[PDB]
């Protein structure tokens, strides 16, 4: 599986999002170079205006391109379950607001890497930090928990995501992920260890759709 990463590797992802009855889709391309945890990806909404803020998407939108160690690769879940590719769903509880529902799967089409995902979104606020565009345009670093699953043959992960919001504050959004293999062929089932992320948005400015650039960097650590 970690054979596939050792080079640059191009990535799709495509979403088809319900927040509140707003309905949108997001298609995205670049490409990630695991051996230095770097991922590159530009994102357009291809329906229009996007409902939420883009901050909220970025972990929605491929930990399989995080930098594992030599000393820790017998930990790498994710690139253990490829080609074949794992099926990763969350719950985004943001605080006093609404919630994600995620389901994708993330598998090679070839030689590229793809994360199609449905997102669903419910309970949010009219004129929340999210339906109401306060979310300011930018991310922050952090780490995100793994643990196995041994009984699912996967693994979960648990974290905290905190949006900064534009007048100083901030929107907590809980992270419960499970992640299961799609194919039947042994995986790596990691000890508890953590992704140290650190993530950069910005715009192109030839590009008038609705979009988003991210440039992130994960490293796996705690071990
Ligand atoms: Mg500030």
């Amino acid at each position: 599986g970690e054979e596939l990463f050792t080079g640059v590797v191009p990535i799709l992802v495509e979403l088809d999002g319900d927040v509140n009855g707003h309905k949108f889709s997001v298609s995205g391309e670049g490409e990630g170079d695991a051996t230095y945890g770097k991922l590159t990806l530009k994102f357009i909404c291809t329906t229009g205006k996007l409902p939420v803020p883009w901050p909220t998407l970025v972990t929605t939108f491929v930990q399989c391109f995080s930098r594992y160690p030599d000393h820790m690769k017998q930990h790498d879940f994710f690139k253990s379950a490829m080609p074949e590719g794992y099926v990763q769903e969350r719950t985004i509880s943001f605080k006093d607001d609404g919630n994600y529902k995620t389901r994708a799967e993330v598998k090679f089409e070839g030689d590229t890497l793809v994360n199609r995902i449905e997102l669903k979104g419910i309970d949010f606020k009219e004129d929340g930090n999210i339906l109401g565009h306060k979310l300011e345009y930018n991310y922050n670093s952090g780490n995100v928990y793994i643990t196995a699953d041994k009984q699912k043959n996967g693994i979960k992960a648990n974290f905290k995501i905190r949006h900064n919001i534009e007048d100083g504050s901030v929107q907590l959004a809980d992270h419960y992920q499970q992640n299961t293999p799609i194919g039947d062929g042994p995986v790596l089932l990691p000890d508890n260890h953590y992704l140290s992320t650190q993530s950069a948005l910005s715009k192109d400015p030839n590009e008038k759709r609705d979009h988003m650039v991210l440039l992130e960097f994960v490293t796996a650590a705690g071990i």
